[PDB]
C-alpha cells in the first residue's frame, strides 16, 4: 500500500518528467529517489514474506512429526 | 516472466544509454519508465506471494485444528 | 542482503547525484544501474519466494491428502 502510494507517485513523476521532456534534471534525480523508494519498501515486504515463508515451513514441519510420531 | 522481459528491456536501454553516454536525456527517461514498470510488475508479483501465504497459513491452521480436534 | 547492499549502494548514488546536482548525467546513468541491479536481484529472491511457496502447497497437500486417506 505504502508500495503503492511510492509507485503512483513515480507514475506522476514520470509524466512530468516526460512532459518537460516535451529542471528536467531535477526530476529525474526526484525520479530516482521515488524508483529507489518504491524498491526498498518493496524489499521490506520481500523481507517480510520470506520470515512467513519459512514461519510456515516451521509449522508443517512440526505437523509433518507429529502425524510420524503418531504411527 | 514479464518482469524478466521487463528487465532484458531495461538491460538494453541501460547499454543504449551507457554506449550513448560514450539525446541522452530521452534514453534516461525512457530507462526510469523500464525501471519502474519492472518495479510494478514485481509488486504485482509480490502481492499474490503475500495471499499465497495467507492461503497456506489458513490451511495449515485448519490442519493444525483438526489434529487439535480429533484428540 | 546483496538487495541492501545494492540498496545501500543506490542510496550513495542518489546523495551524490542530488549534491552535484547542488558530470551530473554520468552518474544519473550510473545510479540507473543501480536501481536496475536491485531489481534483478529482487526478482531472484522474489522467484525464490514463489518457488519455496510452491512447495508449502504440495508439503500441505501431502498432510491433507494423509488425513483424509487416515478416515
Amino acid at each position: 500500500s505504502l508500495i503503492e502510494e511510492l509507485i503512483r507517485r513515480s507514475e506522476e513523476q514520470q509524466r512530468r518528467n516526460e512532459e518537460a521532456l516535451r529542471q528536467l534534471l531535477s526530476g529525474i534525480v526526484q525520479q530516482q529517489n521515488n524508483l529507489l523508494r518504491a524498491i526498498e519498501a518493496q524489499q521490506h515486504l520481500l523481507q517480510l514474506t520470506v520470515w512467513g515463508i519459512k514461519q510456515l515451513q516451521a509449522r508443517i514441519l512440526a505437523v509433518e512429526r507429529y502425524l510420524k510420531d503418531q504411527q
